[PDB]
């Protein structure tokens, strides 16, 4: 590795075509790609740096309801009138989610003692020996005891040490008690912060009347909601959900750009139902949970249990805030360049397809409209230089009677040449700038061939004739003796390379002979690549040998050039 | 398709330039790109596979406070001394967030009954008929009834069935009761898990003194905090926030690499305020909520209601853990390759710009410093081979008096040729390796042109002259008769392709005549691509025709080659 | 900017190689890349648009337990038998997480008053002057007062205004009270929604027996779990965790494709422990908290405090739903194209490596197996066209005695030429299609050189000789006088370009002389690029000058061509 090898810059080589069709196609594709990427950049705001948000939600529910119920306690039933305020139908969860009671089922006066279990469907027992001591299972309000007692006249149930009077499995009461909760109100206060952009805002703005209510079109940016409207917008019925509660969800979409020329950051409110739309025959249809209020009277602990059915609103906050940024632009321009190669790849594909040489056969005479596209063939000739790898089996042969050249890339295995065939190939056209300057063996149709002198193993390659059919030989013409066998022209060609060589040298003869071989190939096999592997016939070879003979040893043959 | 077509590998063709400037530019750009990508890989740790974390947080607040307040109950007021412990100013939320009370406002002795409403601002009523029965609205503590009663001497308000004595709307008491909460302490225990890397850890380490407090510099990794310092770090005031509570937020950043040579995983604590910086005249400035304690005495249900103002800390855990991975390296090396094309594209752009041929006119003589950059023009000649598509309208004309060639890609519409002009173009230089080998019509300035014999529609194309101005003809020279009209040289050129054709053939004459046309084009239009579409003048054409005449039919004209 | 310069389409230029090895390598690499991308597309389902989920969880725990404990109140101890039901060991959290009590430690009969503090380890005090009034610290149940009192006979402690009888710091009681909670049951109801795909579903399906239990293999899709099995699957022990509680975690993985031909969406349940694996000597091992139950009797407020140790389950729901989408396919096909260049880059690298020209020296004779790979050199000759930039220092020299050409890109600084050396370079081969056509100064070894006439500063460049060693001159041959000094051939070469120039012109001589210089270069420096910068010796120069002399002024020298 030398210093001169470090400064070498390597550059691709191209060809330029002046055509209206390809130019129009190229510019159309470039313009539409530019339009697409610009539209995407302007729509999606890819020039902006986007960042997620940090949210904080606070909720306040308001409303009152009345209830009238035949309540039981100590075996005494009586109609009681009660009121439910905010502190009674809500629990202090203090988060994004909040709860609202719509129906309840309570049992009061409970105290820890022995009592019979309420006989449910299939829990009857009229045998004191059937029960088992200290056995617990789900759907059981207590621990079982070996004894037995009657729950009522003509009723027999197992004893249990638990809270008594034990709660009895009841379905939810329909119509609900707190169906009036369809008229309650909510207030949702959301503060959102983009830290990276250093922006903070809130859904509430100055001047809003607090006696407002959210409507989809009338008053959209009023954070106060009505619990009936949330179900009305979707199509659900609150009076049916109240009996067996169900989960609801609110979504607050924040999408805005923190640019001075376009600064609108407002929340969009949406609603969704997360629970399954349950019906009769469903398995687990309702949302419910139990909770107790403890107390004591006359030195004895007691509780009041409440199974509460009610909705649950799961607030969901998601968004992204964008602001102008310069590096994202550069990142996008870096990506567009790969897309910009469509015209190049498409037009190259069109050329390579239309230069197949099969279209001239059938599709062109059939259609009769795509004729001038044959022009593309010319482009291929000015774009693709086809070659072939050199190998010892590579040979070329030309016959004067035929117009084309025959390549041979196969071993002989003793067979005589010109009896084996190979893929045809056409000869190239001569550079006209220089052209303007001006008895016998069985395998010879020429009559003038000679047998080979090489060994019996390698001589079959030398078996050849100038003409494949009989009638004429190449060496009988005059151009042959003018070009090849002219000693003066060959001496001139040798002087053109080495002008100071001596013409009286003894070993000069062979030198001339070598040139004569090339002087044949260039006549027939024009290309130097095709001429290095060309093989002369026997007649021309032995003519040249008799004009330029060797005496010391036997003649050699086709030596591999490398 | 063919088998020989499947093994064909297609390779791009390039040119190699030995220049110090381009080499230095190339290597500079390569080195700086390498430096940038290596710096990015080392800084961002892109060689690592990253994974998010799974967190579990637990909190414990500790501290005590005293309160002295004139409490009311049953119309009896008296000064009472009370204590607030951990179980009193907190609620069992059991999550990431937790709550602390800083101010309260309570009403005790409530019972469900009829009572008057407390007259708020604008809720006075001195008319029994004005009220409506069975009406509910927000900001109302109960259901209204048609009756009316006096709340006090000289006071008249509406009756309601609700909890009595009904709570009266008051502002938050200032100074706050639990301002002492600025000295309470917190303990935060966070456990994090990276499942994919299988790494579990915790913020607490062995040996930390439990009698520590968080400081930004003194003792950073002490998870115990002080509620006053959290506000003091930001610049807030706890005494002003205690009156109307506000939300606070703690952030715990985990960023660490699970590599054996670099293993430091420690949390970073940060603070932020999620609520708005509220002040006077704001609408909804305070965090608060209501909760109730139920009980009963002498067989009657009662409750104690508490409107609580306090802060709410929202703990936020975000992080990512990285560990060494081999495939990410490969993915990054795969991406660098597209970036590495900067030198190529930039230098090619420089060449294409400096080879515009306009710089030689104005900018070079003006600046007088970018002269040697004209060298780049040569590179263009060795890089871009320009061509033109063949079409029937395509024609080339050359006049001996002018030095350049005239292209014509436009229809004639009956106009005589050489009266219409087209874009100039220079002739290519001859391959010197071969060059070293050695009355009249109105539209002719040459005096030797002849009229055309083609039809009247298509003959105007043949109208031409050798010279555009008068004075001389081409056929008067000697090189003309040496090259074209020499029967021997043309016969030799025919033998060079088909050495066995007979010179006695009657149809050979026309053959020779065809060659003569090419022998003119190659003399003037050197390139074969240009020579195939060249057009001879009339004088030379008819000279060639008289030397090689036809008798059977009329002569044809310029046939399209393909 | 011309119009014709807008329709110019630029196309890369290539060379096509016919080789079995490179074709096989190309197709192998293409097929394996195709296989890889297809396998990735089928495995990762990249043909689908994926979307995250929106989840809603609801829990219900069931089970009962009994406790027998020597409970204390008012200095009276007695054995008490209690029961714990669903409302007694759970708290209404109503979220993803839920809590279960496994151990408790309670203190009842508390009332706000003055009492002594329980003497802990190191909190003794036998001196009334040591205490301080109005001092609060953590680990203290109340505010300290200056007075002192005895907690018991032979015990002295500080007085405090707080809840009395004050709770005493105790360790967790082992064995736990609610170890029976290993046999409780849970029910988890999860509803998921994919909005974009518009698909709602639930883990529960019709027909499941509600008397089921989750098993990893037997009954996987039974959402009922047993709290002992959750620990048993991992390897933990519930009885050891129940004393000092710890956090557990459930994970629900939804991975499914919403395609009609493949529609299976079922949850996978997994378990994990989020808390640390704690043992003896650890610092903060347990999850616990405190909560109180308030009441009043005989007109006096009271509370019962409970320190609860228990587990906390943190349900975690993550997943992604996929459905078929057409644009993602196009996006993937767009990405594969960059990958497809492997064969091209690899084979070009192989060619550029094997064409280094160093392999022929050492590695080939050593290995003796990679000989035919030398063939690749030929490809390089058909691919890379090496050139050199023109500059005023660039010169070329050739000596007939040597076979190669010497490049010189260095300033002389007054030194005589042919005494300075430069990098060698071989001469290119002649186009054989045209080749078939047919006293003295100190620094001259030729004997025929002349001194220079240029100024003393610039004449050293002209100092040169044809032969580097003595014995022969070039101008003594016959080819020299046949090519260069032949007035007729030069006149013909001039007529070949400008056929109408007059041979009687006085200024024609110099013209011929100029041509003679070129007629030397093409003889020795075959390329036109190398010939434009070639420099003649003195002997040939002055021979040409004597055959074509100038009389008016002194002869100039080598002028820069551009
Ligand atoms: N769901 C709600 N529906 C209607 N009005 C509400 C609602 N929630 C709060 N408000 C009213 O809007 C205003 C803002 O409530 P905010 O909590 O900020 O003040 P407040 O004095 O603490 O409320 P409160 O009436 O409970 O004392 C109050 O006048 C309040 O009466
Ligand atoms: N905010 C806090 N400030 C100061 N010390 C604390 C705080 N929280 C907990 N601790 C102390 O740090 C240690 C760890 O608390 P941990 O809950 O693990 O044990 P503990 O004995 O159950 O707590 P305790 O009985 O005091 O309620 C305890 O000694 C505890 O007193
Ligand atoms: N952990 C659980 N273990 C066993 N069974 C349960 C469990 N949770 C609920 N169930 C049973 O499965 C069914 C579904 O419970 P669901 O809440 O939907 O109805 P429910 O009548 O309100 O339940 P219950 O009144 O017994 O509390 C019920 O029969 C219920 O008894
Ligand atoms: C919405 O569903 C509720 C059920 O909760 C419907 O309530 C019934 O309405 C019909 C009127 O068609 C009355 O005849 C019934 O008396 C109502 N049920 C009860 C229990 O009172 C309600 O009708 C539905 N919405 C509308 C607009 O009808
Ligand atoms: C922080 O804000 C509080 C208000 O809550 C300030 O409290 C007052 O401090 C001034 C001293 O400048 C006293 O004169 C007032 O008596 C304080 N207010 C009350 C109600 O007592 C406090 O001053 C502020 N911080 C500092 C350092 O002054
Ligand atoms: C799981 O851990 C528990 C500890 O909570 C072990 O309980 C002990 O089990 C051994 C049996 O090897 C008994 O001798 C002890 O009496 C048990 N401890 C108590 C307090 O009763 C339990 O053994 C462990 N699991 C197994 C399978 O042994
Ligand atoms: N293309 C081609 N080259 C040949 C042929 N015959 C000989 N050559 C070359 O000519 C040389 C051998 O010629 P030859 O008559 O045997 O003389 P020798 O070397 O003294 O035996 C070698 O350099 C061969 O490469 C032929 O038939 N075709
Ligand atoms: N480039 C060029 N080719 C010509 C011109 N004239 C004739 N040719 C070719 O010469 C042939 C016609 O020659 P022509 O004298 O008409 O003989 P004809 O074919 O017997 O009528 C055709 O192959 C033409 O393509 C010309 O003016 N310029
Ligand atoms: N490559 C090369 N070109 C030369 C050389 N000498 C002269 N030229 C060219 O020939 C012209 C000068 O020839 P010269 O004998 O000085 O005649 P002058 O122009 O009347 O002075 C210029 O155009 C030179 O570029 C030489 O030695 N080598
Ligand atoms: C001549 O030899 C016949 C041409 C053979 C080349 C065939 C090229 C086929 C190209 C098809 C590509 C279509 C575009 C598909 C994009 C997804
Ligand atoms: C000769 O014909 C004049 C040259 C015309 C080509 C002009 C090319 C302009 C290229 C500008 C590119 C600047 C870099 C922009 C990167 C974002
Ligand atoms: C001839 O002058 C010698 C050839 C010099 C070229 C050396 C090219 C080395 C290429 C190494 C690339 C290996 C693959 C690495 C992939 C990560
Ligand atoms: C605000 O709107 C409400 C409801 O629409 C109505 O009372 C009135 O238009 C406004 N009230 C006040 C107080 O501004
Ligand atoms: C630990 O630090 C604390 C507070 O700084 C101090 O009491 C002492 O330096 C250490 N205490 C113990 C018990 O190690
Ligand atoms: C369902 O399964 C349970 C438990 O395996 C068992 O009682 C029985 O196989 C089925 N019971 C019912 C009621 O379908
Ligand atoms: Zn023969
Ligand atoms: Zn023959
Ligand atoms: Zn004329
Ligand atoms: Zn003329
Ligand atoms: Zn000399
Ligand atoms: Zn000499």
């Amino acid at each position: 590795c030398s210093w001169n090898d470090v400064f070498q810059y390597e550059t691709n080589k191209v060809t330029r075509i002046q055509s209206v069709n390809y130019g129009t196609i190229k510019w159309i594709l470039h313009m539409t790609v530019f339009s697409y990427v610009s539209f995407a950049l302007m729509s999606d705001k890819l020039y902006q740096r986007k960042e997620p948000l940090i949210s904080s939600v606070h909720t306040k529910v308001k409303g009152v309801a009345e209830v009238t119920e035949n309540v039981t306690e100590g075996g005494v039933t009586k109609l009681v009138h009660g009121i439910f305020d905010t502190a009674d139908y809500t629990l202090p969860l203090q988060g994004n989610s909040f709860f609202v009671m719509t129906n309840y089922l309570k049992s009061e006066g409970q105290e820890q003692k022995l009592c019979p279990e309420y006989p449910s469907r299939g829990k009857q027992c009229h045998s004191d020996q059937g029960c088992i001591k200290g056995w617990m299972d789900p759907q059981s309000k207590g621990i079982q005891t070996g004894r037995c007692i009657p729950y009522d006249q003509k009723r027999k149930t197992c004893e249990i040490f638990a809270w008594c009077p034990a709660e009895e499995g009841k379905e939810a009461p329909r119509p609900a008690l707190l169906r009036s909760a369809e008229n309650f109100t909510v207030l949702i206060k959301n503060n959102i912060d983009f830290p990276g952009h250093n922006y903070t805002t809130r859904n509430i703005l100055p001047g809003m009347n607090i006696s407002c209510t959210f409507h989809k079109t009338w008053n959209p940016q009023c954070p106060i909601f009505r619990l009936g409207d949330i179900f009305q917008e979707i199509g659900e019925n609150f009076t049916e959900v109240a009996v067996q509660g169900g989960i609801m969800g609110i979504e607050i979409y924040w999408d805005c750009n923190l640019d001075s020329w376009s600064h609108r950051c407002q929340p969009k409110y949406s609603f969704r139902r997360l629970d399954d739309k349950y019906t009769n025959e469903s398995l687990f249809p309702g949302y419910n949970f139990r909770y107790a209020k403890y107390y004591k009277e006359n030195g004895m602990e007691k509780r009041t249990l409440i199974k509460a059915f009610g909705v649950r609103f799961d607030i969901l906050v998601f968004g992204t805030g964008g602001k102008f940024d310069i590096i994202q632009l550069v990142v996008y321009i870096g990506s567009t360049l790969s897309y910009f190669g469509l015209a190049t790849v498409c037009i190259d594909l069109i050329i390579n397809t239309y230069a197949s040489t099969c279209c001239r056969s059938r599709v062109y005479p059939s259609c009769k409209c795509c004729e001038p596209c044959a022009v593309n063939e010319y482009y291929y000739r000015k774009k693709c230089e086809p070659i072939v790898e050199p190998k010892p089996t590579l040979k070329y042969v030309s016959f004067v009677d035929e117009p084309h050249i025959w390549m041979v890339d196969q071993q002989l295995l003793g067979k005589s040449l010109q009896d084996v065939k190979g893929q045809e190939v056409p000869r190239p056209q001569t550079d006209f700038l220089e052209l303007s300057r001006l008895d016998s063996p069985d395998w010879c149709q020429c009559g003038n061939c000679l047998p080979s002198q090489l060994p019996e193993n390698r001589r079959a390659l030398e078996e050849l004739c100038c003409r494949r059919k009989p009638g004429q030989c190449i060496t009988t013409s005059e151009l042959f003796s003018k070009i090849v066998l002219s000693r003066e022209a060959l001496q001139l060609l040798l002087l053109y390379q080495e002008p100071l060589l001596a013409l009286e040298g003894e070993a000069i003869n062979s030198k001339l002979r070598h040139c004569a071989y090339r002087s044949y190939a260039t006549w027939r096999f024009v290309s130097q690549d095709m001429a290095d592997f060309a093989i002369l016939p026997s007649c021309c070879r032995w003519k040249i040998r008799k004009e330029f003979p060797k005496t010391q040893g036997q003649y050699s043959g086709f030596k591999y050039p490398y």
